[PDB]
């Protein structure tokens, strides 16, 4: 089977008071390999305020930590269940403050592949 | 819900030629929170290699790379679906080589609570 890797840009330049978008997606699309998870994280943060986002192929989003928090955050196109579509982890960050700023990273737990990520660094 | 967190041993030292647990378990018990995916990863290695051990609930473990191995890894404790049981992802090591010694990590990709992960140094 084909490795895969994630593709993030190494930095995004957000502008203030508006939406931002963190591109993330995994490539090449591979048979027989699968998106368990796609979890967004600043490791910057406190451990209780690091995940941020998390898709699950079934179950959908969930936005776990108040910073950025659930009603400014959205990822724009994954898709829950027959085939799920979670290629497409990119997130979006409506509102966006100073203290939005900073490294996140972006992380696909595949079977059989196992977890391979990306990081953005969230310029503004 | 309680927050969770990886427990795992700082240090182990192994028996070259013989056999290493690297325990790992999320901590505490949590209802409700969902372990997508366990995975094993080596740090230091080339991205190829990092992934070394991963263990999903329906599909059983897998070894990505071909080093260690999986004639050489398995998971000691984790059962796949019925109830899969992940949150012990306590590995064993088993013909021990030098090129095995160094950092080891193990991440736990839950929902609806993200990713967490401890690490473990292996030495002879």
């Amino acid at each position: 089977m084909q490795d895969v890797r994630v593709q993030v840009l190494p930095e995004v330049r957000g502008q203030l008071g508006g939406t931002v978008e963190l591109p993330c997606h995994l490539l090449p699309p591979v048979p027989g390999l699968y998106i368990s998870l796609v979890t967004w994280q600043r490791p910057d943060a406190p451990a209780n305020h690091q995940n941020v986002a998390a898709f699950h192929p079934k179950m959908g989003p969930s936005f776990p930590s108040p910073k950025p928090g659930s009603e400014r955050l959205s990822f724009v196109s994954a898709k829950q269940s027959t085939e799920a579509e979670l290629q497409d982890a990119t997130l979006a960050l409506h509102g966006l403050t100073v203290e939005d700023e900073g490294n996140y990273t972006c992380e696909f737990a595949t079977f059989p592949k196992g977890s391979v990520r990306g990081m953005t660094w969230l310029r503004v």
